[PDB]
C-alpha cells in the first residue's frame, strides 16, 4: 500500500508536503501525492478518515481541535508539542512525529536596518525601543490592532503603546501588504505585521522579533501519521526527524520564498533542500 501524502493548501504546506513526499520516496516508500488538497478543516476531516496518512500541522492547532483555544498551554513551545501528541494519540491514534523549530506565529518583523542600528531581536527590545521614543510605525490590520490578544496583548507584555501616527491600518488581514508597507518605507512604515515564516520577510529584508515573553500561542510544523501507516514504516519517524530539525524560522521563511516570490515549484524546492543538506540524493 501507498503512504498518502497530503498537506493543507498554503505554499508552507506544499513546502513541507513536498519534504515529507521527497524523504519518503528516498528511502523507498512509494507513496501517493494528495499535497495541498484543503483548508485545515478539509484535511482533519481526511486524516481522521482514512483517506489521507501523513501531513505537516501545527502543534497550536491542536488548540481548536481539542476545544482548548483559551487554555494557555499553547503559548508554551513545548507543552502545546506535548498535547497536542498526547490528545491526537489518545482520541484518534494518530502519532505527532519530531517537529520543526519554527515558530509560524502572528509577529512584528522589522526592517533590517532599523533592527542591527538599535541593536532589536526580541519584542522586549521593540518595548524598551518604542517606550524610549523609538522611531516607528507599523503597518498592520486592524483586527491585529484592535483584538485583545493581538497588539494589545503585546503592548501590555512589553511595556509599550503604539499611537494613531505609529500606524498604518489596514481593512483585510493578509500580510502581504503589511509586509510590502515596510519593505517599501510607505508613509514612513519601517515595520509589519507578519506570520513568522511568510516566504515575503526573506527578500523585504525583513526580521521577525523573538516572542520571548510568549504572547502569542506557539504553531510549530510537525509531520503527524496514522498510527497504522507508521507500524507498517516504523523507520519514517526516525528518517523525518533530522530533516525538520533543520527547517528553522529563517530556512522555511526561504523556501516559502522561492515558491510565492521565485516562482519555483515545491517540488523543486523541497529537493533542493534535502539534497544541500544530505537528506536526499
Ligand atoms: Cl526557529
Amino acid at each position: 500500500a501507498q503512504v498518502v501524502v497530503s498537506s493543507k493548501i498554503d505554499t508552507e504546506g506544499g513546502v513541507l508536503g513536498n519534504i515529507i513526499l521527497a524523504v519518503l520516496n528516498q528511502n523507498k516508500i512509494e507513496t501517493t501525492d494528495r499535497i495541498q488538497l484543503g483548508a485545515t478543516p478539509v484535511v482533519r476531516k481526511a486524516i481522521t478518515a482514512g483517506e489521507i496518512d501523513i501531513y505537516p500541522e501545527y502543534t497550536g492547532n491542536a488548540a481548536f481541535f481539542f476545544s482548548k483555544a483559551d487554555d494557555p498551554l499553547w503559548k508554551d513551545a513545548a507543552k502545546g508539542y506535548e498535547e497536542a501528541k498526547t490528545l491526537d494519540y489518545d482520541a484518534n491514534k494518530i502519532v505527532w512525529l519530531a517537529p520543526s523549530p519554527a515558530n509560524n506565529t502572528w509577529a512584528i518583523a522589522l526592517r533590517k536596518d532599523v533592527a542591527d542600528k538599535n541593536n532589536l531581536k526580541t519584542l522586549s527590545d521593540f518595548g524598551k525601543y518604542v517606550a524610549g521614543g523609538g522611531t516607528v510605525v507599523l503597518a498592520a490590520s486592524s483586527e491585529f490592532v484592535n483584538s485583545a490578544a493581538a497588539l494589545p496583548a503585546f503592548q501590555t507584555t512589553y511595556g509599550f503603546t503604539m499611537k494613531p501616527d505609529q500606524l498604518i491600518t489596514l481593512s483585510g488581514g493578509d500580510t502581504a501588504a503589511t509586509i510590502a508597507a515596510a519593505a517599501n518605507q510607505t508613509n514612513n512604515a519601517n515595520a509589519a505585521m507578519v506570520y513568522g515564516t511568510d516566504g515575503g520577510i526573506a527578500p523585504s529584508g525583513l526580521v521577525v522579533l523573538e516572542d520571548d515573553k510568549h504572547v502569542q500561542p506557539v504553531y510549530q510544523p510537525a509531520p503527524i501519521i496514522r498510527e497504522e501507516v507508521l507500524k507498517k514504516h516504523p523507520n519514517i519517524e526516525e528518517l523525518l526527524k533530522p530533516v525538520f530539525e533543520k527547517l528553522d524560522l529563517a530556512t522555511l521563511q526561504d523556501l516559502n520564498a522561492r515558491v510565492q516570490v521565485g516562482g519555483e515549484q515545491a517540488k523543486t524546492v523541497a529537493m533542493d533542500f534535502l539534497t544541500k543538506n544530505g537528506f536526499a540524493k
